[PDB]
């Protein structure tokens, strides 16, 4: 018979990289 | 014959985004 | 009939965590 339907979409990605560190701190 | 089953699950998604600056630093 | 092809990829991740605290002022 036909070939299936393509399967679902994959599960969602991880969480990204931390981000920059922060600017100095004030005076 | 009928059509086939659907597909496998695709494969995840791609990596988030670098997250937020930090905070300000210590004074 | 075969199964089918496998499905696309998936949704992007969401942004990771804040980065560190600065140095000092």
């Amino acid at each position: 018979g036909p070939p299936g339907p393509p399967g679902p979409p994959g599960p969602p990605g991880k969480l990204g990289p931390p981000g920059p560190p922060g600017p100095p701190g004030p005076p």
